């Protein structure tokens, strides 16, 4: 068959953040998961939205960082699970907002 698959995953960040990035763990099917520290970068996209593909995953859990102390959540909390791409602005969308 074949594309490239994965979990896509927009985040629209807020200004006080610096660079965003995509930290996730229990990967499933089970793939190379990221440091808290070596998380990738959220590529930008448009506006405040930046992006970041995981590939080969159906489920995962996650959270938003900057290269500082900032995250989303929460300090405390455990990560958003998903299973579906892929849009965040403090809700969760299916497709673009708007």
């Amino acid at each position: 068959g074949h594309m490239a698959s994965g979990l896509t995953i927009y985040f629209k960040k807020p200004d006080s953040w610096g660079t965003p990035h995509l930290y996730y763990y229990d990967t499933n099917p089970k793939v190379d998961e990221p440091t808290w520290s070596e998380a990738p970068e959220m590529e930008h996209y448009e506006g405040d939205w930046y992006t970041h593909t995981i590939e080969g995953v159906e489920s995962v859990r996650l959270l938003f960082k900057d290269r500082g102390t900032n995250q989303w959540p929460g300090p405390g909390e455990p990560g958003f699970f998903r299973d579906q791409d892929g849009w965040f602005d403090g809700e969760w969308h299916v497709d673009r907002p708007g």
